[PDB]
C-alpha cells in the first residue's frame, strides 16, 4: 500500500503510476471519477 495516497484526483498518472505500482503491484492506472484508478493487478 502507498502511504503518499491522499487525493491525487488527477495530479499525474505518471504521478499516481508510483503509488498504483505501491498499492496493487501494478503501475498503470489514470486518473478518472477525480481518482487515479487501477486497471487491477
Amino acid at each position: 500500500w502507498c502511504s503518499t495516497c491522499l487525493d491525487l484526483a488527477c495530479t499525474g498518472s505518471k504521478d499516481c503510476y508510483a503509488p498504483c505500482r505501491k498499492q496493487t503491484g501494478c503501475p498503470n492506472a489514470k486518473c478518472i471519477n477525480k481518482s487515479c484508478k487501477c486497471y487491477g493487478c
